[PDB]
């Protein structure tokens, strides 16, 4: 390897504490130093505009998931648990295990199970504005609404639902390098990973679920019964902790600027893209690598086989050479094509449940509160793929 010869190089950490309580500064310096940038700080490629993020994403057998989609490369290092069978795959295989997904979550599914997602977040609303509306946006609704109806649609049981979001966010922090928050989760880990290791087994999901659902194929030969625990082991990893973090991004766009609250107000049918503008605005999902399987060009960049490349989603979904007026929260911009769910194959599976989740409280908001105002300090959460905050204070004034 030639470590970079021909490119710009920089020594921004995208996984210090620094930089996530503040990225917009250096994901411009990124933006800026070219199309394509060495990272001295951990040894990888990077790319943080639109074009090249969208080119590599939509490039997956150049720039592969099999290697793994964290910093670790899976050939040069054993896995910090076995090789999730669709995100850390590349087609063929990835063709199937995404196919069984992408029917269990499908849009006819979502339609049989809105009313009751709309019934939890109708309720929902209700509970805090009784309380007075003084509450806290994380805690009682981006924290609680998803609490309120996904474990319940996956099938699981009650009890150790506790493990869950830690789960998410070990999962989260082990995409990133060998820095603290890594080190810790996964010392902390056990007992977080023997829950999800349980509960995905097949007599641990009540019938009717998502779980079950995936169960069900190995009935039929689509796949088979060790693969099954794996496909649930997808959705207790990502189906969570991302919904917390896009209905939180909502709620604080929402909060910090009145007049697209009032805009939703005025024509609710915005909901949907008022919730899709804040995944583009906020990106709560910032990162995620990719390892090339040969020598490429890649905007006039030499990239050895065997490299790891880091594309940074959340500025993608910022930069000014594609999108008109990238910091405005705006609940009527095109968003189509923006990155925050990804792109090309392996293109958020879930985004359905996602959007049904953020859509649904964002009506209820819509039809029930008159204005929403921030009402005490902020604290943020520090992660090494998800961005998000710890505590949203807010005051919601009834309609
Ligand atoms: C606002 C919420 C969400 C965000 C921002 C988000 C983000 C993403 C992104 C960026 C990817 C692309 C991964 C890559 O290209 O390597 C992805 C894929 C994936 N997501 Fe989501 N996600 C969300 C919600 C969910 C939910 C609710 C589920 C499950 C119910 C889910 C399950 C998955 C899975 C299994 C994949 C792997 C798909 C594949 O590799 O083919 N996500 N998501
Ligand atoms: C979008 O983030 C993830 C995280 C984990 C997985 C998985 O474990 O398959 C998928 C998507
Ligand atoms: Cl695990």
């Amino acid at each position: 390897s030639q470590h970079g010869a021909g490119v710009p190089h920089l020594g921004i950490d995208p996984f210090a504490l620094d930089y996530f309580a503040d990225p917009y500064p250096e994901q411009e310096t990124l933006r800026e130093a070219g199309p394509v940038v060495y990272l001295d700080k951990w040894n990888v490629y990077g790319v943080a505009r639109y074009a090249e993020v969208y080119a590599v994403l939509n490039d997956p057998l150049t720039f592969c998931s099999s290697r793994g989609v964290g910093l670790s490369d899976f050939k040069k290092e054993k896995p910090w648990r076995p090789p999730s069978l669709i995100l850390e795959a590349d087609p063929p295989a990835h063709t199937r295990t995404r196919a069984v997904l992408s029917k269990v979550l499908s849009p006819a599914t979502m339609k049989r199970l809105r009313d009751g997602f709309a019934a939890a977040a109708d309720a929902k609303i209700d509970e805090l504005l009784a309380r007075g509306g003084n509450i806290d946006a994380i805690a009682d609704l981006a924290e609680a609404y998803p609490l309120s109806v996904f474990p319940d649609a996956m099938g699981l049981k009650q009890e150790g639902r506790e493990n869950l979001l830690p789960y998410a966010g070990l999962v989260f922090n082990a995409f990133g390098p060998p820095n603290e928050l890594r080190q810790s989760a996964i010392e902390r880990s056990a007992p977080h990973q023997a829950y999800v290791a349980e509960q995905c087994q097949r007599p641990n999901l009540a019938p009717g679920g998502f779980g079950a659902c995936i169960h069900a194929f190995s009935d039929t030969g689509e796949i088979t019964p060790e693969e099954a625990p794996l496909l649930v082991r997808s959705l207790l990893s990502a189906g969570l902790d991302t919904t917390v973090n896009g209905i939180a991004a909502a709620v604080y766009c929402l909060a910090r600027f009145p007049d697209e609250f009032a805009r939703l107000r005025a024509d609710p049918s915005l909901a949907r893209n008022a919730f899709e503008e804040a995944v583009r605005f906020e990106s709560p999902v910032q990162t995620f690598f990719r390892t090339t399987t040969r020598d490429v060009e890649l905007a006039g960049a030499t990239i050895g086989e065997g490299e790891k490349v880091l594309m940074f989603l959340g500025s993608a979904n910022r930069d000014p050479r594609r999108w008109d007026d990238p910091d405005r929260y705006d609940i009527t911009r095109k968003t189509s094509g923006h990155v925050g769910f990804g792109s090309g194959v392996h293109m958020c599976v879930g985004q359905l449940v996602a959007r049904l989740e953020g859509e649904v409280v964002l009506a209820a908001l819509a039809r029930k509160v008159a204005a929403i105002e921030i009402a005490g300090p902020l604290k943020r959460r520090f992660n090494n793929t998800l961005r998000g905050l710890e505590s949203l204070p807010i005051q919601l004034t009834p309609a």
